């Protein structure tokens, strides 16, 4: 059985509505997640804008002991770990397309979809959600950062 996938262009528009900077992102999505946002214990917008484009388009983020949820002013559940999101992201689009040690744009030619960008910082590993459009990110894209030393991406097209 294959798994449904959100479509690019409705991805990518409800990324566009909250590519903002995380303060601006709670100031939007109202809520628990402002309230968080506003006290510093969410620090990171990428799960949060993630967890926004997959709940609209059509991939509700579930209740579950896995991933740590809060509500915006939308009754909606909103992951805040980025870890999370990662880990979500297979269980509702099945196996990645490509997932690649030292990530480059080349890999990535002429593909479309969500891609992840792991790796670690001088204390911890990270990573970053974000989406690819075939020459962007609708953010940043993490490619060989600050100080981010990226060491695989994996990736799904969107149609």
């Amino acid at each position: 059985m294959s798994h449904m996938r959100p479509a690019f262009g409705a991805a990518w528009n409800r990324f566009k509505e909250v590519n903002v900077n995380v303060e601006q992102v709670g100031k939007l999505l109202g809520g628990k997640v402002q309230h968080n946002i506003d006290a510093g214990i969410f620090k990171n917008a990428c799960p949060i804008r993630m967890s926004y484009v997959l709940n609209y388009c059509g991939i509700p983020v579930p209740s579950n002991s896995k991933y740590a949820t809060v509500t915006g002013s939308d009754k909606k559940r909103y992951m805040f770990r980025v870890k999370d999101m990662i880990a979500f992201l297979p269980t509702v689009l099945g196996k990645a397309d490509i997932s690649v040690s030292s990530p480059t744009p080349a890999q990535f030619a002429g593909k479309q979809g969500i891609i992840i960008f792991t790796g670690h910082g001088w204390l911890d590993a990270t990573g970053h959600v974000t989406l690819w459009n075939g020459n962007i990110c609708s953010d940043d894209c993490h490619f060989l950062n600050g100080s981010f030393i990226p060491t695989n991406a994996t990736f799904w097209s969107l149609k």
